[PDB]
């Protein structure tokens, strides 16, 4: 007729035949299940994470071998140190020895500083990808994951021959001296004056009292000084030696005072600085100040009310509250002649504000250079606790030691002592020219010699009984090289449990990408069989359609033949 | 398809091989397990130590071997020491024998002498690396062990002929008796009185002024001895040292003197007198007197004439002359109014009158004490010929020395000396003590000691600038040369004592050694049979994984052909 029905279904199933060839046809080229969204949406998203996990796994794997490189350098280095701190040790055994003589041990030094010299730069010129492994206190991260944050430290150190504890090691030094005996020339060189009565010679030692800036110094954790005697203007400048900080109580008084320091705190352009403005309404109404003033709660401008508290919307006729408001009305308090016992803790230092009458109050940090400047027209009281005893010092105005109190004074040695002065009366032999002590008005000090022994002249020039002194390695050579050998140990030890760690790590990730390779092979690879089976069907209507195709476009030409 | 787990799984067998296969070569290779702190860290740790103490083990016993070596170098010494004492007391055993002269003890001596002086050669010159190991008491430090403190010490001791006991060693007088040097207290026990101005003592040495008496026993032949005041009335004694007695002019001026001359004259019974008698014409007549002191002039009777001829023709009533007439006769002349001189030589001695004056003037002798009574109440002087002075010592009437004319003195060791006092000023070192000499007296003075130079106190506790004193034979020598050989033993006992103790420390150490490298052996050498067993294991691992691979790599591709 006009219609043929039938070649329209046979194009129609034609047409899904081709379509289905087609999807063979790319399945089997690519060898990919899903070549598209279409295929699996939600197969190819996991198939895509799967993926990426894949790439960064194995990137993974370079990186821990990266590590493991990195270890193993660096232990190579520290082998031949040891190596070095060995030949040393030998020789310092060698060198105890007291049949070498004064050149034995300078040709034994030689060698030992060589090998010094060796090991200094050993730990300079050691270097992985330009990082001085062996210069720096450090930690390498070496990323053995595919996210973020999955990584391994190596524990870097620095190894030289200071920091394991040999600087200056010697063998071939001075080591002790006889002290040069002292006669009456070292007396009248030291000051001693000789009375005629009985002729034996009195020094007198007087020290010098310790300074303000050297107690200042010498302050320990929780240390109070008070700055001030007149009314209130004594200030508590407790040390924070934590922070090496004196902490104290300021107080202001005025408007301008209230203006300024809520000018210092502020956003600059557009942040949003936080202080907790803490009064005793019931909670901390804390504020989120953005830029100059405009202060802001909840993200709204807010206003102070009678009794001071904050909200974000009062009355018309009033103004925004800004940060000076709140401040001042900190200092001004509440209420009037309420107490209001409030606070303005801003991010760290905290605005009490006082809070009996008016003014204001902040535990705000100075330093001790600026504690020095204040008590410097004022009188200032040290407490010195910690230790049980007190030792209360105090200082004028001058700035001199105080009479009264404990009266502390720094010796000769810069060691500070209670003793400051004494007078210790010595007789001179006349026969041998021997001079001995006699007297000590330091019955029971620390620098009372005992009497009746000899006095030498020491290395430092001092007068003392003792006769003997340093100059060369006198601490125990060995001990100190069995020490630098037990660092690089200690840290060879660290590195080889790093490696294994790392040889953990390596086999790890390469189970878990195997694993991973066969889970997303198993959503995205497709197979020969399903596929070339699928093409061989799709092949077989293809041709059966056609077929039947050019069949159906022969009926009507019968029909009309009849209806022609 | 597209993956391909199986050969991935190969992969990561054969890497896994690989690597075994490489530890395993790498540890053939070495001879060591532990290769790396990633084998076994506490191992290689414990082997590092064990490592350090074998090295010092090994050195330790090398500065043992030095020891023994000291040892034995001293304990030679000390050997040719001992067989010079033997040598020196077998000459002093010798030397003790009475029959020995002076020239024999002088020869035994030489030999002594030679002796003590290769002992402080021995002493000086024995040396071992540059340490004199005879020569200072010290203590020898030999390091026995790998860690700081173990130490053997060497007592050494300073042996020369001094420290024996044996300096200035004699047989015969020789003598060395080292002196002492002067202090302070030996100027104060001296006199010398501190000059509280310059510093210095002054000590003034004075003599007594010479007495008559000692200064006559002084006397020489020749000389002469004036008592009285006046050229008139003085008495020179002429002093005549071959009879020891003064010879003077005596006169009798009174008959009493001449009946006193007769009286001494007088010769016993049965004894006879020859004399002579001189005429004022010159005639000589001999006679002889008798025991009654009767003259006979040539066996008859003897006659004084008018004018005093001596003649035998008897006069009527004219008395024998006597001898006490012939004195009468030439003192006073003849009948009291002859003034011609006359002599008469008798006893000896010659008597001569004065001519105008009545007495008799002849030589008489006297002893020292007569001089001394005689000049015991008038001025007397000496005049001496040959002496310091050739010039006369005056003395006043009481025995004491003019002060109006030359003064001598009797000097510390009787002998004389016109120097009167002495003076001397000393220094003291006030550091040393030393006394040294800066000033004396006048110059002329032989007694002053030098300039600039130690003051010493000699044996006799006198003041001098000269070391040592004359000393004289050792007393029981026999006996110190036994405390030098005693001495001797004792150190060399000492010696070979920590010999013993050195070998017996090597015989440690080596043991040790040993046993401290067969643990580092278990801990850290490899056995090489397990190590061949890994390679071999590793080896057939590695060829089944690449057969595997192989295979596993081949799998896939029967999809070509089954695709068709």
């Amino acid at each position: 007729i006009n219609t043929n029905i039938t070649s329209l279904i046979a194009q129609k199933n034609l047409s899904s035949s081709q379509s289905a060839l087609t999807t063979a046809m790319e399945r089997l080229s690519s060898g990919m299940r899903i070549n598209s969204a279409k295929d699996d949406a939600a197969g190819q998203a996991i198939a895509n994470r799967m993926s990426s996990q894949i790439t960064g796994l194995t990137q993974a794997q370079r990186n821990a071998n990266d590590g493991i490189s990195v270890a193993q350098t660096t232990e190579g280095a520290l082998d031949q140190i040891n190596d070095n701190l060995q030949r040393i040790r030998e020789l310092t055994v060698q060198a105890q020895n007291g049949t070498n003589s004064s050149e034995d041990l300078t040709s034994i030094q030689n060698e030992i500083a060589q090998r010094l010299d060796e090991i200094d730069r050993i730990s300079q010129e050691t270097e992985f990808n330009g990082v001085k492994v062996l210069s720096k206190d450090t930690n390498l991260n070496i990323q053995v994951g595919a996210n973020d944050g999955q990584s391994i430290g190596i524990s870097l150190k620095q190894i030289n021959a200071k920091t394991l504890g040999l600087d200056g090691f010697n063998v071939d030094g001075s080591g002790a001296t006889q002290n040069s005996t002292a006669t009456v020339t070292s007396l009248e060189g030291a000051g001693a004056v000789k009375n005629s009565t009985t002729g034996n010679y009195v020094l007198t030692t007087t020290f010098d009292e310790a300074s303000l800036e050297r107690m200042l110094g010498e302050m320990k954790d929780g240390d109070v000084v008070t700055v001030g005697s007149g009314a209130s203007t004594a200030v508590e400048y407790t040390f924070n030696t934590a922070s090496g900080s004196f902490t104290y109580t300021a107080n202001a008084t005025n408007a301008a005072a209230y203006g300024d320091l809520a000018d210092e705190l502020i956003p600059p352009t557009g942040s949003s600085i936080t202080g907790t403005y803490e009064f005793a309404d019931g909670n901390v109404a804390t504020f989120a100040v953005d830029a100059s003033g405009k202060l802001t709660l909840d993200g709204q401008a807010a206003y102070v009310t009678a009794t001071g508290e904050l909200t974000n919307n009062a009355t018309s006729g009033a103004t925004q509250a800004t940060l000076e408001d709140l401040f001042a009305t900190v200092g001004a308090g509440a209420a009037g002649t309420d107490t209001s016992a409030r606070s303005l803790t801003v991010g760290g230092v905290t605005y009490t504000g006082a809070g009996t009458t008016a003014g204001l109050s902040y535990t705000d940090t100075a330093t001790s250079s600026d504690v020095l400047a204040a008590s410097a027209s004022t009188v200032a009281s040290i407490e010195m606790h910690n230790g049980i005893t007190s030792a209360t010092i105090d200082f004028d105005n001058t700035g001199a030691q105080s009479s009264t109190g404990t009266q502390v004074y720094v010796d000769e040695d810069g060691q500070l002592t209670t003793v400051g002065s004494y007078t210790t009366t010595f007789a001179v032999n006349a026969d041998t020219g021997e001079v001995t002590v006699v007297d000590n008005s330091d019955t029971a000090g620390d620098y009372a010699l005992e009497e009746g022994a000899t006095v030498y002249v020491g290395s430092n020039g001092r007068l003392t009984t003792s006769t003997t002194s340093k100059g060369d390695v006198t601490e125990d050579p060995l001990a100190a090289l069995d020490a630098a050998l037990a660092s690089v140990d200690a840290l060879r030890s660290d590195l080889g449990a790093i490696q294994n760690r790392f040889d953990s790590a390596i086999n790890n990730l390469s189970t878990t990408t195997t694993n991973l390779s066969a889970a997303r092979s198993r959503i995205e690879d497709a197979d020969y069989a399903v596929e070339v089976a699928n093409m061989t069907k799709a092949q077989i209507l293809q041709q059966a359609g056609t077929s039947v195709l050019a069949q159906a476009n022969q009926v009507p030409q019968s029909v009309l033949s009849l209806l022609g």
